């Protein structure tokens, strides 16, 4: 009938296969055949990927894995509340105007020179996606960058163009690396080794700022921009008013918790989840204060990826249970021994890297961060350097619009090419994964 | 400044009267002033029911009841899932129109005929409020209904528009009690005392089929309909197509699944949420048949209610924990004594039923199921009885257009008054009050 039904089919007549034809334990067999179908449904997006995540559970008790409510408990860790608090924070922010004042003044501190203004937009951009999200951001950016360059005669100056808009593009995906929000991948990972906010912001941070401005001069020495003229904007210039500075307070006063809380957690008795409080009190204090109405905070918030995550611990959870990730990794403990970790690294950033291409980074991410950790963990090899990696190859997408929202909606303008579009995402890809590679041998090892 | 925030810092300040001038044990101190700031919160309304649902776990860690991921645990489930399933049903009939053809066939039913128009709209709301919302029922029904009195000269037989208007809303209303879903507060109550959906429907269905009619006499006997002129709807007959069987289909396997999961799971290996289980695999069949989308189910669905179904739920584990309800019941064993087991459920329902009247259902059975069901349990006096009077009394709304979503909306129209709405919901409480208690002592002693 459809393509993803026939490949529901398939996947379901493979798994049958594996379950029959597999010469291993029966819970190995279970756990592979699951984890295969799991990855086909997620990489081909023949259903969408919460609804694969809905699955997972219910074929998990169905063969006698979990019960209903321990599997059914995956959807409630203190992650996915931590995340619906940063979406709570976004929009409050939206619902203000305080994203579009931020871009406004950083635009007025540019005098009327497009030269800076568009790597302050860049700037603002990767900030903006930290908190708020990588496609919100690029899509509530996209008419500043239209603006500033509607006095550049977009028929000649396509270049121009491309790189205002790839570089917002990429910006906001790598803003979405920094924070533990931002980007559904970085949580996934923290959720699966238990990770605090600075815990990521410590690996994130870093590798952002590296990794921005080696794209942006990528982009600059790939296609070859004047950036000489000036841009008058028409909008009139928005103000500070009351309710954007309080809200301003309370996202200054959640990034300060979420920084110190190791101190202050142990100053008031060592709180096991007080990142996820404290977006929880977040949520409070900005509905005490009416900046922001439950109705706007649920129309913002994508809830099938927190379903996503549940179903991706799920997964890691089987593949515990099984026995699974032991078993692949005594398999593999051979190859793993003859060739060493920064191999290992480098092969699964370029896979991560170019696979996210093709597949959704969340899915992606959901699917490979459970494997190579619980694998990992039989090996010892803390979980940690592979996951986050995973997480950052993810986020790293930028050779097709299909490939990740924010590259979609720039490239719904029309004044971008995929010839090169694609080069350009091949070069920064193969950038991403020298300068990840060297990031986890060095600062992490 | 504002009225919800004065009436959040009193609450605050009775707080810590109660925590600080309560002789009681440190535990039940914490329980009761816990108790009466989320009952003043839910009540008044200052904030969203939903926010003072997320706010319960945070207080009950920061006070030291519970750690993180426990409190939060409660917020995953099974329950909470069914009702999830049955959002996904709905939004599938909603986007396949398979609502709109079912009323537009029984009206077809009707010849030409107002006489039975008006009960067979009032028989098919309830019949699609057992299934798709009490709200959204009453919204699109509307229309239908003022499309059936467009030839009745709404200047002098309001009295009919307020007959065909009141009937369809309190038809939603007490549609949502023959089901698990139609109604949060059946699923708060099935949640507290492992309610299945047939053991529901064998306690709501009854209960709805004598109410509904009732309420129809009542109405007719009050206000004076004439009920005697014809009909010619302008739109066109919708005819069936592909993709509203196949949803008609997947509804009725799902239904027939939720009655007969006894024998079925009997018949499987006992799995324990079994329901829940059939309402996810609903999920799966539509998203595989391709009748609905993941975006359409994220739209429809009421996610602050689930939020809220975690809420009452570690709510009512605080309660037991802290030994709060079995000090509540040794208080009030003495008066439950001399005072016996009707009046006590007469006085139940009558505080309910003028209570759902000011303040929201859900937050209402999520406050009071809790207390009269822990407290309950330390009476032995299964607490089933009490749960599902006071979910059915909160679903019995009838006197105030604030009260309740499809109230409100049948009164946005302007063809009803508050005198005659408020007088038909004192005498509908009054009857719903005796029906209640005469069906509590008879059928479940
Ligand atoms: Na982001
Ligand atoms: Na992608
Ligand atoms: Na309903
Ligand atoms: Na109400």
């Amino acid at each position: 009938l459809h393509r993803n039904s026939l490949i529901v089919l398939a996947d379901v007549a493979l798994f049958l296969a594996l379950y029959h034809f597999l010469p291993f334990e029966h819970n190995v067999v279970l756990g592979i055949s699951m984890l295969a179908f799991i990855a086909v449904l997620w990489l081909t997006e023949a259903l969408h990927v919460t609804v694969t995540a809905i699955l997972v559970p219910v074929m998990a008790v169905f063969f006698g894995i979990f019960e209903t409510q321990a599997a059914l408990n995956n959807f409630a860790n203190s992650i996915i509340f931590l995340f619906l608090g940063g979406f709570a924070l976004a929009a409050a922010m939206h619902h203000q105007g305080l994203d579009k004042v931020i871009a406004d003044k950083v635009l007025a501190m540019a005098q009327g020179k497009m030269s800076v203004a568009v790597f302050m937009l860049f700037g603002v951009t990767a900030l903006l996606s930290m908190w708020i999200s990588n496609t919100a951001t690029a899509a509530m950016m996209l008419p500043l960058v239209l603006g500033v360059l509607s006095k550049v005669d977009a028929d000649k100056q396509r270049s121009t163009y491309v790189f205002v808009l790839l570089g917002v593009a990429y910006s906001a995906s790598i803003g979405g690396i920094a924070t533990l929000v931002g980007s559904p991948p970085n949580a996934i990972a923290a959720a699966e080794v238990g990770l605090s906010f600075t815990d990521w912001m410590k690996f994130g941070l870093p590798t952002a700022m590296m990794m921005l401005p080696m794209a942006i001069a990528i982009l600059y020495f790939l296609l070859k921009p004047t950036l000489n003229g000036m841009f008058e904007l028409d909008r009139a210039p928005v103000n500070w008013d009351k309710g954007k500075v309080v809200t301003l307070g309370i996202f200054g006063l959640t990034v300060f918790l979420w920084i110190f809380s190791s101190p202050i957690n142990a100053a008031l008795g060592g709180f096991k989840s007080f990142d996820t409080l404290v977006a929880l009190g977040a949520i409070l204090m900005l509905s005490f204060a009416r900046v922001v109405h439950w109705k706007e905070i649920q129309k913002t918030a994508d809830w099938g990826v927190l379903l996503l995550f549940g179903g991706g611990l799920c997964l890691s959870n089987v593949l515990k249970q099984t026995g699974t990730s032991v078993f692949l990794a005594n398999a593999l403990s051979d190859m793993v021994s003859h060739m060493g970790i920064f191999v290992v690294i480098l092969v699964v950033a370029t896979f991560v890297v170019f696979l996210t291409e093709f597949a959704s980074n969340t899915a992606s991410a959901a699917l490979l961060i459970p494997v190579f950790a619980t694998v990992a963990e039989a090996f010892g090899m803390s979980p940690v350097l592979l996951s986050v990696l995973i997480a950052v190859a993810a986020s790293c997408a930028f050779m097709l619009p299909v490939a990740t929202p924010p590259n979609a909606i720039v490239f719904a303008s029309g004044h971008i090419k995929q010839s090169e579009m694609m080069r350009v995402g091949l070069y920064l890809n193969i950038a991403c994964i020298g300068l990840l590679t060297a990031i986890a041998m060095l600062f992490w090892q």
